[PDB]
């Protein structure tokens, strides 16, 4: 139960060069974006920070956007951990709602897997630490009775040491009876990562495990979760191709690595495969996932 800094909108507007939407690669301040806002690089109190300015980028109301702003703050006040991005403050005065975070110099796992802007590919050694760190962050959330509901590589940020930091808690849901699955009338999340039961309205921590399985496939292959000009379009379908012996995990391993070994790659794939079980009750819990990922690098 934390209390955060309250920033003025105009200081955040000033330190981000009037919310310069041009990418940093061309002299702007934009680091990235989501369906609910744009992230800008800022400089407050000599400290580099990230400023997420909330906007209706997809079909969403002002009231729903304010609820996600409040929910992010509420979750960040309760959940502080090594593998969760740190909220420094917020801005609720003036024109837009802003959320200020600790600066993540290596951006998102999605951007690093795609080598966006010419960044060097992540080694298998770094990818293993990222998978372990992301699982430790999800474990902390589930231990504190929170369901993220939007686990994906755009929501796994990378700090100055490539430590994984789960981000975007605007859709997170608390549950005193952590088990006991409930339903919602507003289905939210990212389609390419969503569990079948989440697509139907169910709210359960088992859906976070399924989404994490898609993230593990992106880590192994370097492929995005969805690509409309690829066969298969959805990355999750490669699990079925491998099960039906049409292909092997070796046919899909990211070629942009030089230090992957068959044993640890097959160990990570086995975890991803278990996470992606269509029946939610057959998936492992996050504790089991954490254990399997630790055994993957043990020697
Ligand atoms: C929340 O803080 C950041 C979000 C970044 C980002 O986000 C893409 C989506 C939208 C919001 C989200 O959480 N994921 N892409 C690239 C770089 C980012 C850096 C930070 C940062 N803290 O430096």
């Amino acid at each position: 139960d934390t209390r955060f800094h309250s920033f003025s909108f105009y200081e955040l507007k000033n330190v981000t060069n009037n919310f310069d939407e041009r990418p940093i690669s061309v002299g702007g301040n934009k680091m990235g974006e989501g369906g609910f806002g744009v992230v800008y690089k800022g400089y407050v109190n000599n400290t580099t920070v990230a400023v997420k300015k909330l906007a209706a980028m997809v079909d969403i109301t002002t009231e729903e956007l304010k609820q996600q702003f409040d929910q992010e703050i509420k979750v960040m006040a309760k959940c502080q951990h090594e593998n969760l991005v740190e909220l420094l403050g917020f801005s609720s005065d003036g024109d837009d709602l802003c959320l200020v975070y600790v600066y993540m110099p290596n951006g998102s796992l999605l951007d690093r897997l795609s080598c966006l802007d010419g960044t060097p590919p992540l080694s298998w050694h770094m990818r293993c630490k990222i998978a372990q760190g992301a699982a430790n962050g999800i474990n902390f959330l589930h231990e504190n009775h929170h369901i993220h509901r939007d686990i994906k590589s755009a929501n796994i940020l990378l700090d100055e040491a490539f430590t994984a930091k789960i981000s975007d808690f605007g859709l997170a849901r608390a549950s005193e009876k952590f088990a006991q699955t409930v339903m919602t009338s507003r289905i939210v999340g990212t389609t390419a990562y969503m569990a079948p039961e989440a697509l139907r309205g169910e709210i359960t921590p088992k859906s976070d495990i399924y989404s994490f399985g898609v993230v593990l496939l992106e880590i192994i292959t370097g492929l995005p979760a969805v690509d409309e000009h690829r066969e298969p379009q959805l990355l999750l379908d490669i699990k079925e191709e491998i099960e039906d012996e049409e292909k092997t995990i070796e046919d899909y391993i990211d070629k942009k690595m030089n230090d992957a070994d068959s044993t640890s790659v097959e160990a990570m794939y086995s975890v991803a495969s278990q996470c992606l079980h269509e029946k939610k009750n057959k998936r492992p819990d996050i504790k089991k996932v954490q254990q399997l990922l630790q055994e993957m690098t043990a020697s």
